[PDB]
């Protein structure tokens, strides 16, 4: 019903979801010379050592690694946060070419892809009770750059030509989440949205100043999944970001000086 196409796509997405034109969406453009350091930010605390993965699926949107969300195995406190999100599952967007993809830019410019981590947060009990709250979800973002081969990618790459078409699924475990962090935390941090439908208002965006490389062999195969099911036409599942909207009564506060 929705998609990233020329009829479903972002620009089309307000009609069914009239919250696509809310105050507080996602992504943003992050300006680095107006985004203020904020000393009331505490330390940022990413939790992974004990993650467990399940499986890695298809939704015809983007491809989803899930994750055991019944317990604080994988956990992300501080930063800006207030108690603590549990990881449910991480996911990609990217594009067509090396130029484009991210979602969030920096000073304007696009990575080739962008790393979503998606955690909700405890108090709430359960995910489908955190989204309706403004506090709900933490959403780690981690830009990619096209450059040397990532070892803490390969094995998901591995294991995409499995699921190449919508609602294909397939086992997963044993990934550690933390090959994908860069080395620094420092991070950019403002209200806002999911990026996809329902577009709900309810994420703590955490986006992190420096990005992981991905090789162009290894970007390319994301780039081989498809947005259709099987026996349909090929739709290559390329360009799944939605552009930069308007700040509007926000700030993006800095973790650094
Ligand atoms: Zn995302």
């Amino acid at each position: 019903h929705w998609g990233y196409g020329k009829h479903n796509g972002p620009e089309h997405w307000h009609k069914d979801f009239p919250i696509a034109k809310g105050e507080r969406q996602s992504p943003v453009d992050i300006d680095t010379h107006t985004a203020k350091y904020d000393p009331s930010l505490k330390p940022l605390s990413v939790s992974y050592d004990q993650a467990t993965s399940l499986r890695i699926l298809n939704n015809g949107h983007t491809f989803n690694v899930e994750f055991d969300d019944s317990q604080d195995k994988a956990v992300l406190k501080g930063g800006p946060l207030d108690g603590t999100y549990r990881l449910i599952q991480f996911h990609f967007h990217w594009g067509s070419h090396d130029g484009q993809g991210s979602e969030h830019t920096v000073d304007k410019k696009k990575y080739a892809a962008e790393l979503h981590l998606v955690h909700w947060n405890t108090k709430y009990g359960d995910f489908g009770k955190a989204v309706q709250q403004p506090d709900g979800l933490a959403v780690l973002g981690i830009f990619l750059k096209v450059g040397s081969a990532n070892p803490g990618l390969q094995k998901v790459v591995d294991v995409l030509d499995s699921i190449k078409t919508k609602g294909k699924s397939a086992d997963f475990t044993n990934f550690d989440p933390r090959g994908l962090l860069p080395f620094s935390l420092d991070y950019w941090t403002y209200p806002g949205s999911l990026t996809t439908p329902p577009l709900l208002e309810c994420v703590t965006w955490i986006v992190l100043k420096e990005p992981i490389s991905v090789s162009s062999e290894q970007v390319s195969k994301f780039r081989k999944l498809n947005f259709n099911g099987e026996g349909e036409p090929e739709e290559p599942m390329v360009d799944n970001w939605r552009p930069t909207q308007p700040l509007k009564n926000r700030q993006i506060k800095a973790s650094f000086k």
